[PDB]
């Protein structure tokens, strides 16, 4: 008898099976927004990466093009998050961690650059990316807070010092954008 609504519908999806720690990414982004957004019921899925995006210069993918995969994909979801363990970039970005819709149903991290040997270190950088655009998705746009997630990192230095967690000023913009 769950309210209708109150569960916000999450799919996480794997754009490749060379995401370490996959598992542990999507339980620990599913226990750690749920502070945010409820319980939330995380579905996982894969994803073919969008070749025509491949930049073979680059070695990166556009990320933009992951995100419009993402959004052919079928299913109910309230928000669609994609992993990939292939570099990401934006146009005239030497990369990215990740994109979002800003605001919209879809987002994409790459844990290319936040791969590191220690797990914990590795699984906070993958939460904090996925953690931050999906706060994209909700309209929350950059937090001047160096220690909030939605703080913009272009450098794991960057994500390493910000929380995970939204600061007070981005949890009162999130609430108040999730009371749509
Ligand atoms: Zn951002
Ligand atoms: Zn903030």
């Amino acid at each position: 008898l769950v309210p209708r609504g109150s569960h916000m519908k999450l799919c996480l999806v794997a754009f490749d099976g060379r995401i370490p720690m996959l598992s542990s990414i999507v339980d620990r982004f599913e226990e750690h927004v749920s502070e945010y957004l409820g319980e939330v019921k995380v579905k996982k899925k894969r994803a073919k990466l969008p070749e025509h995006a491949y930049s073979k210069v680059r070695g990166q993918y556009l990320a933009r093009a992951l995100l419009d995969t993402l959004r052919g994909m079928k299913g109910e979801y309230d928000r669609v998050l994609g992993l990939t363990s292939e570099d990401l970039y934006a146009p005239g970005l030497n990369f990215v961690f990740g994109q979002a819709r800003c605001p919209g149903r879809e987002a994409v991290v790459s844990v290319a650059r936040l791969l590191d040997p220690d797990p914990e270190l590795y699984l906070e950088r993958v939460v904090k990316e996925l953690t931050h655009e999906l706060g994209h998705t909700f309209g929350l746009g950059h937090c001047p807070d160096r220690n909030c997630v939605m703080s913009f990192s272009s450098s794991l230095l960057e994500v390493d010092r910000k929380s995970p967690n939204f600061c007070r000023r981005c949890t009162e913009l999130l609430q108040r954008n999730l009371k749509r």
